[PDB]
């Protein structure tokens, strides 16, 4: 299975209690099946200004949760593995 990383660059305080602060450096990881479900074809995933909303995990704080394609760049994909 993979996901798509992103890399914070701006830091930003939740709004909605579905949402995830993300701090300046924070690495998230987005699993392809919910971009997939969004009908996100092509490779819109790396540009997340475009994609709107993410709904991801925050590698660097352990929080998941919804944060604005606008703050962050697209690092590339991860190979996610069993423990």
């Amino acid at each position: 299975a993979e996901g798509y990383q992103y890399r914070a660059l701006y830091d930003y305080k939740k709004e909605r209690e579905e949402d995830i602060d993300l701090h300046l450096g924070d690495i998230l990881t987005v699993n392809k099946g919910s971009l997939v479900a969004l009908g996100f074809s092509d490779g819109q995933e790396a540009r997340p200004e475009e994609i709107g909303w993410l709904n991801g995990y925050n590698e660097t704080t352990g929080e998941r949760g919804d944060f604005p394609g606008t703050y962050v760049e697209y690092i590339g994909r991860k190979k996610i593995s069993p423990p």
